[PDB]
């Protein structure tokens, strides 16, 4: 819809208009929240911020926002100082669930090292190998059905592609019949819909369904220790490390995770990829001349420029003295990757969006360390294929509106993209 000119810098935000714990800062436009963050990367770095108060409950103590890729860097790499328990982001709401709904995201080692290391084994190359077949079958289907189920030419990019195509993929490779799709959405649904604040979810309904697809994942993880299976539900309740296996309990409590973490990432990596591809032409055409060429740099700029995971809280263990901030002990901290992501001292031209971009030290996937993105690889096929069919299929289309944007300090989300193709 409006008009971009590729390079633009973001408006001049004073220091006084920066309010990080307020839900009318994330109200606002990517111009706005990206300029807030480059005037704290310029003139506060290391500032410490209230949470986010909805008038009623609890709120919780504020972080220290870090907004510098050095700083964000330092910190994923010393989880021993920064740990990741209790969870990871600002407030937990269910701190009783914190482990039910993060599993190994919200572990320190060892216990979090033994979790990951058994988890990593059950993705052999068979079930790679479906895992990948999985992603170009899905993302043709879901394109090829945007053409028939839209003779108008106009669908919304969201609820026919970018919304099903992550969570698809991960019934496929969990082994879920087609029939069962129907459940695993809508539990899912309420489950990332509980955060909305725009969507009124009843806590009670929450639970109803969070333990729901956590019986749906203990009863497919058992089925899979009598029948044997080609999935990875069936993988995971055979791998063993160093005479440590995995219970059902185990794998829905992962299960759950890659339905949250593993889904509406690569959704909105997507999304905000065809809206950086339609905002800047140059881009798209150069990417559709040279797809596999150009298919490395290009996906790994769409994670730059979305930043899907807006941030990743930690909480230290002991004092810290960073850029002559002293951050105490039981402080929480905060790891903005939307603004490392656009960090002047580490990326020359941040403001553009380049898909071949060279070096591109995105932290899209998080700052590396242990708590690296698991599926990161798998996020860029997605990303890739996707926009592979997209190419094939409809290479003319082209979002027509400007997004309707998720009010989340978690999650760069885009709730409805209209597009439209010849
Ligand atoms: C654009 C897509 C994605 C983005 C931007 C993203 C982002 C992230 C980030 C920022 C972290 C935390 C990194 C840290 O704390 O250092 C993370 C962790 C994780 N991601 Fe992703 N992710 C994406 C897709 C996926 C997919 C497709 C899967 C699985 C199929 C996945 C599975 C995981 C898991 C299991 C963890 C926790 C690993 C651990 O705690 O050791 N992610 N992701």
């Amino acid at each position: 819809l409006l008009p971009r000119v590729n390079g633009t810098p973001p408006p001049e935000v004073p220091l006084a208009d920066i309010e990080l714990g307020s839900l009318e800062f994330w109200g606002r436009d990517d111009d706005f929240r990206d300029g807030a963050f480059a005037t704290l990367r310029r003139e506060a770095p290391i500032s410490f911020w209230p949470p986010i108060e909805l008038a009623g409950l609890t709120a919780g103590k504020g972080h220290w926002a870090l907004t510098k890729h050095d700083d964000i860097h330092f910190a994923s790499r010393h989880p021993e100082i920064f740990h990741s328990s209790p969870n990871i982001v600002i407030h937990d709401q269910t701190p009783e669930l914190a482990e039910y709904f993060g599993s190994m995201i919200v572990l320190d080692d060892p216990r979090h090292q033994r979790l990951r290391s058994i988890v990593s084994r059950a993705f052999t190359p068979k079930v790679v190998a479906r895992i990948e077949a999985s992603v170009r079958e899905r993302a043709h289907r879901l394109v090829a059905a945007m053409i028939e189920n839209h003779p108008d030419g106009q669908a919304d990019l969201v609820s026919e592609l970018a919304g099903p195509l992550p969570l698809q993929i991960i019934c496929d490779m969990m082994g879920i019949p087609e029939e069962d799709h129907e459940q695993i959405f809508h539990w899912t649904n309420v489950i990332l819909g509980f955060g909305d604040p725009d969507l009124t979810t009843d806590f009670d309904e929450f639970l109803q369904v969070s333990m729901a697809i956590g019986g749906y994942a203990t009863a497919l993880a058992d089925d899979r220790r009598v029948n044997h299976h080609g999935d990875l539900t069936t993988s995971l309740v055979e791998a063993e490390v160093d005479g440590e296996r995995l219970s059902s309990s185990e794998i829905a409590m992962f299960f759950i995770l890659l339905v949250v973490a593993g889904n509406e990432t690569t959704r909105n990596a997507i999304s905000h990829g065809m809206l950086a591809l339609s905002r800047y032409p140059d881009e798209r055409a150069k990417w559709w001349s040279d797809f596999d060429g150009l298919a490395a740099t290009a996906v790994e700029e769409i994670v730059r420029w979305a930043s899907p995971v807006v941030y990743m809280r930690r909480t230290l263990s002991q004092d810290v003295d960073l850029r002559g901030t002293k951050m105490a002990a039981g402080d929480k901290v905060t790891l903005w990757y939307c603004s490392a992501n656009r960090d002047e001292e580490k990326f020359a031209d941040p403001w553009t969006f380049d898909v071949t971009r060279n070096p591109n030290p995105q932290v899209g996937f998080g700052g590396g360390g242990a708590h690296f993105c698991l599926g990161a690889n798998l996020a860029r096929r997605e990303i890739r294929v996707v926009f592979d069919e997209l190419r094939r299929q409809m290479p003319d289309v082209v979002a027509t509106e400007e997004p309707a944007r998720l009010l989340s300090q978690f999650i760069h989300g885009i709730k409805r993209l209209p597009v439209a193709w010849s």
